[PDB]
């Protein structure tokens, strides 16, 4: 549903767009060789008589020191583990996107765990798509799992925003093509040359350039 | 003014037994299992090596969780020795599993 | 010490027992469902299957009354025993979007006239007239 099936109903024989290196992508479609690297991680807000009244000091000492104990006990999210084991952030990620494909047929024991979360709030913690996912940030407690060059565009323009956590995993950008065309070989050439010049790197500053916050 | 300094001492109290109390729940990284769940602390061994084989071919459910997270950490958590197990234990962190006998070589 | 709030506070714990309606469309979601949160849930109704599955929507009310069991009924008959009985609430929230239907059989004729017949009953608003005349069970909060 979206790019990968209109690409394998030869729909559109070029894709580009922000088609990233899934194993599932690459059984259907060859996509090509990518243009830019990519790694999942969160996108979660920075922040902004004398017995009498002894038993009174004493009273309000054990609830000033419980109080302060489970404030303490709870963790300020710098991870993906410390972000699994906390259900009072209802994070999520985009449905029908390659993040929830990865966190969904992972077996590793902490995602797996994050998706334990996310499949028993199906109906809410996932988005439609990115905007969905910078808005719920900004309003409620939640943390966004978008990909990684769309964290540091919201980042630079948004300084409400920090990345919380590395990069969870490794991927790429590419470029789909109907199941495997010959064109795309050509496309191959063509971006190992496009960002030998450069011009890779110089449309960069041209378009994320969000001045940032010191 | 005396009775302001028996309330400073108080939110100081409860300062300190929260602090106190936060850290005695805190077990180090003791067993497989207790290094199981967390992804910060990585995990490590031979590349095609007989350790890095069992945990490929294990059905443990403690072990195949360990077995995913050097999958996909792959290039940077299997070196190549055990003298790169050394270096990499004694930098950041990372928790090796070498065999039980070339423990007490490195632990001695 | 947080009490049983979500399904996932509820599917660890195996003191506080479940249950649904056996043979319903709540035991059979859980038996074929593929949610990790939902599977192990289905596992102890399984395990338990001749104490935990009763067999209406009526014994589930007096098993919650009595001991320790959370039952699992749809979204709109708890609002009728969560209003006449002040004892009970629901904890969590939708687990999974249903919709109650006309049942007619495999490739009835009468299937496409009740359809009409419901479109034509709300936009005339009595799907929400007859809705608040049974549901208003003397408003206990
Ligand atoms: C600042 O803190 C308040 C609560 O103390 C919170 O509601 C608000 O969202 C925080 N500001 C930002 C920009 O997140
Ligand atoms: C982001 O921060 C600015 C000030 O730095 C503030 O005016 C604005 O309301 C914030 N937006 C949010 C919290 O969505
Ligand atoms: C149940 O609810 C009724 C009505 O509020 C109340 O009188 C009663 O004490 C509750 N508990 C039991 C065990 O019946
Ligand atoms: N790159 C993602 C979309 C963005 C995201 O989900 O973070 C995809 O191909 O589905
Ligand atoms: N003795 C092991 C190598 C050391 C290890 O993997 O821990 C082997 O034969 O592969
Ligand atoms: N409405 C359900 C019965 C009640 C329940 O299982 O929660 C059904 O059609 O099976």
């Amino acid at each position: 549903n979206g790019m990968v099936r209109e690409l394998i109903d030869h729909k559109a024989d070029l894709a580009v767009a922000p088609l990233a290196i899934t194993y599932v992508r690459e059984k259907v479609i060859d996509f090509s060789k990518p243009f830019m690297t990519l790694g999942i991680s969160i996108l979660y807000r920075k922040p902004n008589w004398w017995f009498f009244t002894l038993i009174i000091i004493s009273s309000y000492t054990a609830n000033l020191a419980a109080f302060l104990t489970v404030e303490r006990m709870e963790s300020p999210i710098d991870s993906a583990d410390d972000l699994a084991k906390q259900t009072k952030i209802e994070y999520g990620a985009v449905e029908d996107g390659a993040t929830m494909t990865f966190f969904k047929k992972s077996k590793i024991s902490t995602y797996d765990k994050m998706w334990a979360f996310m499949s028993s709030r199906r109906q809410s913690v996932l988005v439609k798509s990115n905007e969905e996912g910078i808005q719920r940030v900004l309003t409620s407690d939640y943390a966004f799992l978008m990909e990684s060059t769309t964290i540091e565009f919201v980042t630079q323009r948004n300084c409400n925003l920090t990345q919380i956590g590395g990069l969870i995993d490794s991927k790429g950008y590419g470029v789909g093509t109907p199941m495997g065309s010959p064109y795309r070989d050509k496309i191959t050439i063509a971006i190992l040359q496009l960002q030998e010049e450069g011009k890779l790197h110089m449309m960069k500053e041209k378009w994320w350039r969000g001045n940032g916050c010191p």
